[PDB]
């Protein structure tokens, strides 16, 4: 192991499965030296955290859905009684409506509007808020975001707005807890087949437009996502806070298709 | 007068005083030939909205609450009735809570944000889907935005968070309505002296901030906003959708303070 | 007209024939009510500029090579003896070698740099020096950029470059000026097929391209640069300075493929 | 050892003295293992480099003045000779007259902005067409830009504008090498105090403005920088390319000064 985290104690929201950006993220913290405690949403998502999160010999701290501010107040507790302070806090929790990512934006949901900005936005204030006090000085505090935000990409629609309030309040949020030498930081992560991108209408044609047209010529893993994950949890970034970090095989920088791209 | 709206019909949402930016718009689209329709929020804005509305020889088209789906749909049935099709639309609505428009940012509360990011971002959503029925022939939609969406501004907080949400917004919307040949756009305003704008603190500070280090060495009225307005309104701007225009002295340009 | 340059003057570089961007602006500004003066480059272009000059009913105010900088100094100068003050300054300059507006960026030649940088970014410089002096009341001087500033486009490679330095340019002019009254704004256009634009490689892809995934669904013509040129040269702008403006029907804002 | 650069070779053009940034990339780089080649311009600079070089068991590779295509095929000529591939080029070379780097851009001379952008930006482009053929199984590939280039900071001037096109030279190199694994970044660092960054005017008053203004409140270090580099430089980093990552303690998302915050008195 490169010993990048050693000692270092962390809390990793947005587990679900062996293909999630948080799996890729806390397999690596892990080998990094961290020891990681996990939440989950909801009663069956506990079945499958629990035996990841024993792979990587952390553990399951509790239940927490952000919509329930008593779950999210019960799991710090359990923090505060367990390690009495938290060195990194990884967000990785996003929702939309499956149904209306498609179609266009102008046809959204009032309901779905309200959802997908409070579990994909409010969520993060609210863990860094109930965070800010347990959080040791040079802590990082890290969650995830996509291109969608800068720039409109189809099926994204709501999501895509609720990204870019993300961004915008990564950069409030640094601000607030700078003087502590807590960073706040966000990966854009270029498209990867998991559970809740797989929502999201024509995925399969998303990903093989990054795969054709990204300088790269490839798509990312959530093993390469986990690895840039772990420089920004780790002290190799500590002058780096409010940043929008785009690891996405440099996807974000092109301005038009190749006319020699192949047709997908 | 220059003519740039003559025979053109836009609704208004969210003139509030004659200060207001909205009340900057209505004075020059009307002097460029448009004729206006107002909203108003609640009885105590009816009182000030009706005589400055008589001013520019607009009408009042009835109460409108963006929280109050039913409201939105009955001043659009209204508009529909009496002029069938909308040239244009703009879109001046803001709130959040004036109390946490001061502090940290980390501090709001969840029924804030909720709120401040429905009155502020959905409701131009909102207002769309209906305007987009009276549109079938092309036209133009305008919001507002502040600076404090692309970099952190103090005492904006909350409300920089809804407008960098309310500014991607606007470019989805432009994708969706571009084919009607629906532009929608905003214009990035400096700050001005108006009653929403008095919430924020330090607002003096703000102010003189901008007075003293924007390039052009002075803060931006409601008539010179106004004037943009109309630009981005009228067919002069016909290729242009999905863009945040900067009326704000240049400030948003600067880096640091000014060397005098 | 709509009257919105009445009484004004201003000078335009860069009108090459009737298809230029900067004819676009002229007939539009002339609409308005600008009295107009026109620069050529060479003997080929004043061939063009002179009539439609005339066209408008423009003044040539004649030769001017922005490497030759005396050329720049003769033009300002009989600018200064027929009108004394300026109000705006379009500059609608651009080259760069099209042999190598193909291929890689990292293939490019270091002449075909230097030579781009200077005529396409440095002349936006070295003319805003002159037009400062006549512009004493105040003024709008408006170059022309393209997206390619800001995201890879194929073939653009320099000229790419170098219109991000421009827009810096603009940026760092708008803070010089800001205080004498002086605004200095980019109209970032969508494709048009000029002269100039002509000579990128592909280019006819990049037009389609546009025409099949830009919001509007069209790509733009100099008459609709045009008027927006007029509001960023009319006092209806007169708080808008350091801006990069979009007139491009939206393209610069999507991220993948039109569905 | 963290072992990021283990069996890895790197060439590092812009090491003046023991404070510049490419001092603090070459410690790092050193420390995580890199086997590191220094160039160095002049005879003044080789005095200072050759005695750093050792320190870090690196090795001088020769003269490179960047507007003199013979030293840059020389030293690159050198390299293929001594080790045949390339991992990894870090470019931290910039230039511009700091007699200029005051009052009005407006006022600048053609000569300046024109060897201004040919030793700041075309440098980065003309380094990357040799490296290319020594980069064949993928690479990294590093310059150093400023915030300068995003927004008007007073007194850089030129420099701002040099650092815009240099972004986006980062950018199109990056689709050009992406097809060959070889990634092209810029790390958008904050002031520090070296030697070329004491050549802008009033330079103490903008490192006292970041240290009060920035959201973490300080001013970075050279090792910080270096730091970042290692990341950007390593395969930590593989699937990023084209990337302007900042690391200026938060600085560039800043819009204005904090009410509270303080209002510098300057003394003569
Ligand atoms: N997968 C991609 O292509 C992609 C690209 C860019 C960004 N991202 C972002 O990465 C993050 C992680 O998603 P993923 O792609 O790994 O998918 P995933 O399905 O593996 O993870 C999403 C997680 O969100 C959690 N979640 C949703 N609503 C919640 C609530 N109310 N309370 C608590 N947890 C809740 C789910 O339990 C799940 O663990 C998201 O923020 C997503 O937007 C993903
Ligand atoms: N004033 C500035 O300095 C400034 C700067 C940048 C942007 N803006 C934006 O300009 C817009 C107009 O603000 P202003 O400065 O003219 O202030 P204002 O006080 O004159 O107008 C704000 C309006 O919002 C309306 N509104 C609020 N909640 C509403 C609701 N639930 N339903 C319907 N209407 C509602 C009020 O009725 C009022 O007319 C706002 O979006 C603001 O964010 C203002
Ligand atoms: N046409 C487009 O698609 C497009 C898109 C974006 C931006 N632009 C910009 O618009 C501007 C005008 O170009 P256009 O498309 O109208 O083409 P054009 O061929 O009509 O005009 C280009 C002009 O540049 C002049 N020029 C070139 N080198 C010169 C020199 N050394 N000295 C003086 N003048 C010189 C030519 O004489 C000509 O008048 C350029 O800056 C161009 O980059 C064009
Ligand atoms: N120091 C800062 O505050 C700061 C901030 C942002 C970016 N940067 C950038 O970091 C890089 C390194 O600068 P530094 O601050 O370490 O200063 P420095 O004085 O330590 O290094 C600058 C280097 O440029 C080299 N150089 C200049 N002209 C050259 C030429 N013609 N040929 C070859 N080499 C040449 C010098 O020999 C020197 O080694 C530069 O690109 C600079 O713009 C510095």
């Amino acid at each position: 192991g490169n010993g990048l985290l050693y000692g270092k104690r962390g809390l990793i929201l947005g587990l679900a499965n062996n293909r999630s950006i948080a799996w890729g993220i806390a397999k690596t913290a892990s080998s990094a030296g961290a020891e990681l405690a996990f939440t989950y949403q909801g009663e069956a998502m506990k079945k499958r955290v629990e035996p990841l999160a024993e792979e990587v010999k952390g553990f399951v701290c509790g239940h927490c859905d952000v919509s329930d501010s008593a779950s999210i107040d019960a799991v710090f507790n359990t923090i505060e009684k367990k390690w009495g302070k938290l060195d990194f806090l990884v967000h990785a929790i996003g929702f939309s409506d499956k149904e209306e990512l498609s179609g266009r934006y102008v046809d959204i949901s009032e309901s779905n509007f309200m959802m997908t900005m409070n579990i994909s936005v409010y969520s993060l204030t609210a863990l860094t808020k109930r965070a800010e006090k347990l959080m040791s000085d040079g802590g990082s505090i890290l969650t995830l975001t996509y291109y969608g935000a800068e720039k409109v990409v189809p099926n994204y629609n709501v999501m895509g707005v609720a990204k870019a309030a993300l961004e915008a309040s990564v950069k409030y949020l640094a601000v607030d807890l700078g003087p502590k030498h807590i960073r706040v930081n966000a990966i854009s992560a270029g498209p990867i087949k998991t559970l809740a991108a797989s929502g999201i209408g024509d995925f399969r044609y998303i990903l093989k437009w990054n795969e054709y047209n990204a300088p790269l010529r490839r798509t990312v893993t959530i093993e390469e996502v986990g690895d840039s994950a772990l420089y920004l949890l780790s002290d190799l970034s500590r002058s780096v806070t409010g940043e929008v970090h785009h690891v996405d095989s440099g996807y974000n920088i092109i301005g038009m298709k190749a006319v020699d791209a192949p047709d997908i």
